[PDB]
């Protein structure tokens, strides 16, 4: 299966899961400060699944590793900001970050995979 662009509506198929999922809601969209006045003391560069979709939809994705590091940063943000390892919105990321991780596995192998059999000759 060595299609070198079949990552990117596999990423839009996987977004769209994750918006379904409770435990998304949040994540989906940048934290607002007014309520955390503190963020950005703790958090250098806020991350959040619609920016990670917009970035994907304008073409300024090359690769499905970049998207993974975008998306693995708002788990880091999350545990970087929690005052607590039992905090809600902590613990929804755990159980987001897992089912990301579970299917982007095979995202990341086929594209790999595409890339050297271009380069096979
Ligand atoms: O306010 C937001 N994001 C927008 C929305 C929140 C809910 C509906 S929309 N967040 C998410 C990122 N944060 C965290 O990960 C943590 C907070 C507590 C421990 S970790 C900060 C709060």
């Amino acid at each position: 299966s060595y299609d070198i662009q079949a990552w990117k509506k596999q990423c839009e198929e996987l977004l769209n899961l994750i918006f379904q999922c409770e435990d998304s809601e949040p994540f989906r969209q940048p934290v607002d400060l007014l309520e955390y006045p503190d963020y950005r003391d703790i958090i250098d560069t806020p991350m959040d699944f619609a920016t990670v979709r917009e970035t994907l939809e304008a073409g300024n994705y090359e690769s499905p590793m970049e998207l993974c590091k975008d998306v693995r940063l708002i788990f880091s943000n999350s545990k970087a900001y929690t005052p607590s390892k039992r905090s809600r919105i902590y613990s929804m990321s755990l159980r987001l970050s897992a089912f990301f991780e579970e299917h982007i596995s095979s995202v990341l192998s086929d594209y790999k995979s595409a890339l050297r059999f271009h380069k096979r000759n």
